[PDB]
């Protein structure tokens, strides 16, 4: 019985091992954060509009000007190889057979040259800064083997604390590397390459990472860029204002934050100071939960733990079933709302609860 | 022990097999609709009226102009003879004897002129279209027989989610079938008799129909017309913009969209704007939840799972007992709230929590 | 261990038959009603007034121009002998030395006159129309014999379904009998004497008790009045407009209307709109929420369930326990907000929640 | 696994009689109070600030113009050598290693002056007046040995009626005593003496101590001076307007008045109110309640069960280990919201739920 994202939830906490499990489904503290990131969505309801001709329904759609078969992707996370196999190339292949694009993490297993050749769909790189030099180099590698948006995650300045792995003295998998850091020179000394290799013996990262860098890094990344992480308007604004392309409202899966606000509570007044692309994730489970935030205004929908359920239960298969379920759910709900076409969605068809 | 609704949903579960009962008590995805459709009767509560002379008191009011005995009806429900045999003539017949209309469904177990020759009620009949030619077909047959209003279903322009359904893989009962689109012409060949010959041979319905093909249906009967599953006082306006007589409020019982709002929701203002007859349905199960409604607005409140518990438990004389148990709750209502005239409810003797 | 209220209510449960426990505590219908009773207290929370003398603390206070030791009285119940032998006297003599008023019940065990002669302290009379006649003869009679206030229900027009009493087929105790009504002649004929006989061998009410019944009421009875089971601030006025010394606001304990709303509601609308004494009843159990209570105004509180857990438990001497508990909780209250005198109370101890 | 409060909560509970944890975790009467000083903090959510250099943090601040490691004490309690030997010294020791101050309870197993001769930390003094020459003695005496700040609890004029006691006939431990009340002089006649001697055998305080008194307080103590147990901005301003330098808003950790409301409900009021510092207590927990008190502008949180669980369950390392990971908890949560500085805390990092 795999009729819905829940469905996967159970199958795949009977699959992996629970260590495993709860890196994947545990969240900051007491946990009332990733609860938070459900409960809002019950804020709002639908208002259909009946009558209207459904026959033909699109859920077809413009992502920072570039069109796709539905307004979702596949969110990055790391560690996807502890999950499934090669869990990255199978997440990145189901994305591509779905028509949306995937985001590889810069803690993945699978290297940023290696997913790109054995995968042509539309590829963007997440970056988490640990050391400049470092940061600079995978984002020219991201560059030069054709990934087409750069991602920027800013919620990690210190790690979330997290007491089921503490509970569990999680360890990353032994089998699994941070590909992306392979190679990495050493042997080396002087300055950096000294100072360099000590940050990346580090768990720690780049928590002096502000306004200064974003601009540094706005001149290095020529195509689209996205800040991820953010939970105001008003830094929202600010990023746009600082050369962003769009950005990602996220509190990170309820991971980092505990009490941090949902994303869905910033994100209609997010939409409407900043004016461009505004994506979203956190919680995200239902076809519901999903056109409710496009209705606020959200240009697309990033998944995070729903999709990696299907891939901890039966790897790229599972994946494809994930996102057939909800494309379905997504097409049925807009046959139901009365509109057809998933671009004409409006705050018109929701009630505030 | 049957003294109220509740209970003959218990007697109705132990007597029905597993799979009946769940696709009688079923609803949308994760059934926060149908809870939703129970807990929002407690956003008000009562403020009686005391002292004032209740000896005398009278539930008789016109619906639509025709006076019957009590503000209720027996609304349409599919496969009725899966709960009871003869299920659909069980309804009708202590709607009859309750003094108020029952409304056959499209997707009944009886035909509509077996009924109409077995029954002197009033009859009403809910259409459901799958192919224009054949609902003009059934338009026709249930004004020939006697059928004094037409209720055209809006909400069901694709089919819900119901998971139970999906777990049970429910199939529609053996010894049952849809009665209504017997005798339908086949072996014919060419452009329609092959088209609609596809189109009944698919569980979906038309998808298409919107207010032009509403304007269609307002010249082809020439008696009362309500248009039912609306949830905003925009589209209720529109259908009396168009020719509708009245509306039916209703998210069909919270099994096509989870997180659609209760009708209940939009209620005093669809009586509001439309000034016409504001009928509502989805969650009533105590005789304080009907008065709230008339309270509000409502001419009157169709009743859909709680008869049919009467029907499964025990047949006919069970929904005999379920409207008899019914009438006397909002008697016993009226009464306490010192409204003696069913007709006098108000707003005034409602407080809003 | 019986240190509050909730401490006697479970030893009357251990004590009483079931049947007699559930005549007790049950309510109405679904008993969403009792629940209400009991939450709507976390509305509104204190804001203690530091630094104040409380080392002389008052607890009396004038109830309808008389004094009392505190704010409280042992409002009227029905069948008291069911929960102890000789109830009515054991919590008539409860009240006195407490130095509070008794209200006796039209339904009482022990009749009026029975009971003056045997307690001295200050008896009030619950009055119920069956029949007008019959009702003159009662309140004459607890005029004749001392009574100081009379007390006119309105709230039972009809009978409260509650469902505990139908499930256990609740039949009036046979030990038992409804002692006022007690020698109402008979074996006469015509009119009344045969209209009357008729009337007393019913279970129901005179529902047809209206404002002018009241306005006869008013002129029968020359030294205070109050009309009990208002939910309205209007109502209450009213009733002062028609002669009334004052009112109870009251639904009852829950036991008439499931979805009334709590007297507490309107508490602070009928003090500010009728400038008259306002009683109340429903739902007190702690200390804290008579002191909520007081604060908003009203005159004073009307015990149901609470005295009776002690009458059931322990007798005369359970009734005194629970007054001596309750009394020292309102007087510890009353020390932790910062106001020693009771008649002090005000909205300014209370935050809204 | 100890790597919260909770985790030495139920640690302490293993450990400690049942009579004893009771004692520590139990509240008044029906404990809602407890209850409510813990939601109450789920009313705010953070909106993180991003992209702030937060690599070099600061939880160094001034509380009563004084310097120390960050805006926590160990609060006021009362037998903590019941909960762990030598209780109070280690309770002292811990928040001296912590470089943050330790108040001492009147209620102490230790001396004003063993303590001060043990520990050269910051030594507060929590003084109750039970007496008022017994508490001018303790107040010199406290003068004397170098207790730098005087903190009055108002919220005790009449003991808390905390029920786990009474179920358990809670008794002071017999290897404990009042040691603060030892020596104090018997055996003299006359008033003093014998009114004396009455009032100290007595387990209740002086109810009479108003604003006067704390005029006669205000000049005996030359050193800072805060009025604790305050419920209301009124009191707090009136307190300074007497000659307080501050206040420590509080309800006693929900142990005097169940139904108080949380002092974080006139936080932010008392602040706007006074323009003095406000510091506060009960329900705190979690380094995210801490820093939500902190942003609403609050001076410092005075810790009170939270390390206590620390103290019964490990004692001294036990204390030190909840105050290591309060700090890191807090230092985390500057981070994560982008508030390096924690004295730049403001309301603009807070979301109202
Ligand atoms: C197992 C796991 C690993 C994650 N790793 C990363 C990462 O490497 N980079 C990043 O930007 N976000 C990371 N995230 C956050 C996701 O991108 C996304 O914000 C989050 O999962 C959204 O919430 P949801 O899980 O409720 O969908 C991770 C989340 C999970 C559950
Ligand atoms: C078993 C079942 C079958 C139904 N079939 C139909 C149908 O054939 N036509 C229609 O218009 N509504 C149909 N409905 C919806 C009802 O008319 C009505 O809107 C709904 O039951 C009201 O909610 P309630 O069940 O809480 O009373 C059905 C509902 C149930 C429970
Ligand atoms: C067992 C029982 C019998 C009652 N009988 C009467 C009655 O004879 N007359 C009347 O005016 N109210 C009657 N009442 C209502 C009470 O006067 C009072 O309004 C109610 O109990 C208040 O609520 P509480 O039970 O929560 O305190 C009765 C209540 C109970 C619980
Ligand atoms: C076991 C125990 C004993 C206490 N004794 C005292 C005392 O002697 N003096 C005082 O001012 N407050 C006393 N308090 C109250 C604390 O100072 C503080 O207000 C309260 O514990 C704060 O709430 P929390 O326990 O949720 O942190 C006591 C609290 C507890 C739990």
């Amino acid at each position: 019985n795999l009729f819905n994202v829940e469905d996967y939830r159970k199958l795949a906490q009977k699959r992996l091992p629970k260590m495993v499990y709860d890196y994947l489904e545990g969240g900051a503290e007491d946990e009332y954060g990733v609860k938070h990131n459900r409960d809002v969505f019950q804020q709002w309801r639908f208002k259909p509009k009946r009558l209207v001709d459904v026959s033909r329904r699109s859920l077809q759609a413009e992502v920072l000007g570039k069109r796709q078969s539905m307004p979702l992707l596949i969110g990055p996370t790391a560690l996807n190889g502890a999950l499934w196999p090669k869990g990255d190339l199978a997440l990145a292949r189901a994305a591509t057979k779905a028509g949306i694009p995937f985001v590889l993490s810069t803690a993945s297993n699978m290297s940023i040259e290696d997913l790109a050749r054995q995968c042509d769909g539309d590829l963007w790189f997440q970056l988490y800064v640990i050391h400049r030099e470092i940061a600079q180099g995978m984002v020219l590698k991201a560059l030069h083997t054709g990934y087409t948006t750069l991602v920027l995650t800013t919620d990690v300045a210190v790690n979330g604390y997290r007491e089921r792995d503490l509970h569990n003295r999680f360890k990353i998998p032994p089998f699994l590397t941070l590909k992306n850091f392979e190679g990495i020179d050493l042997g080396k000394m002087d300055k950096a390459n000294l100072e360099m290799q000590a940050a990346l013996m580090s768990r720690q990262m780049d928590a002096s990472f502000n306004w200064e860098a974003l601009r540094w890094l706005r001149d290095l990344w020529p195509h689209k860029l996205l800040v991820k992480g953010l939970l105001s308007a008003e830094d929202a604004d600010r990023c746009i204002a600082e050369g962003a392309d769009g950005v990602i409202l996220s509190n990170h899966g309820g991971r980092q934050l505990d009490c941090a606000i949902s994303p869905m509570e910033v994100l209609a007044q997010s939409v409407a100071k900043t004016g461009k692309p505004v994506l979203i994730d956190s919680g995200f489970r239902r076809g519901s939960d999903i056109v409710k935030a496009l209705a606020l205004g959200a240009e697309a929908v990033l998944l995070g733990r729903a999709t990696l359920y299907g891939l901890a239960a039966r790897g790229e298969t599972g994946v494809d079933e994930v996102l057939t379920l909800l494309k379905a759910d997504i097409d049925r709900t807009l046959a139901q709302i009365g509109c057809p076409d998933i671009t004409s969605l409006s705050p018109d068809y929701l009630q505030n609860e």
